[PDB]
């Protein structure tokens, strides 16, 4: 009832780097909206991040969110406060080089600022139906890609 919009996300690739896809589920006022897209060439990390972003950027109202994901990459960054680090030094590293996937981190941070979120880190699909499903969606879009991941940069 007095319920938080619920978001579940998953992203992956067939070969890293290679065609990749995402799957996200948004669950609010009795309704549930899924999203999924395939990318001709990207990385796992990128897809993991992109599912969270697309999901959140879809909320048109200040929500209270519970975001469940098995992503090691987002867990790493959140739990370790990397976004707060980066932000303070203008999104650059030691090197004075732009942070990796800065395009996506900016996007996420921008979404973090509007909502109240609670991260739920999941391990394995057992007892986690919606994550399993996001997985299927992701692997499915990854096969019939239709988008370019413009932010995807060879170099490193």
């Amino acid at each position: 009832m007095l319920k938080q919009v619920e978001i579940f996300t998953d992203g992956s690739c067939l070969g890293n780097p290679g065609p990749g896809g995402y799957g996200a589920i948004l669950r609010y006022r009795g309704r549930e909206k899924t999203f999924s897209a395939g990318y001709t060439r990207t990385t796992n990390n990128r897809m993991e991040l992109m599912a969270a972003i697309v999901a959140l950027e879809a909320l048109k109202e200040h929500c209270e969110v519970i975001l469940s994901t098995d992503s090691q990459y987002v867990r790493q960054a959140i739990t370790q406060g990397w976004i707060h680090n980066w932000k303070k030094r203008g999104w650059k590293t030691a090197d004075k080089k732009p942070v990796k996937n800065v395009d996506l981190w900016q996007r996420l941070d921008a979404a973090l600022g509007q909502h109240q979120i609670k991260w739920e880190w999941v391990k394995g699909h057992a007892g986690h139906p919606e994550n399993e499903r996001c997985d299927e969606l992701a692997r499915a879009a990854a096969m019939n890609p239709t988008l370019e991941d413009t932010g995807y940069q060879v170099e490193v």
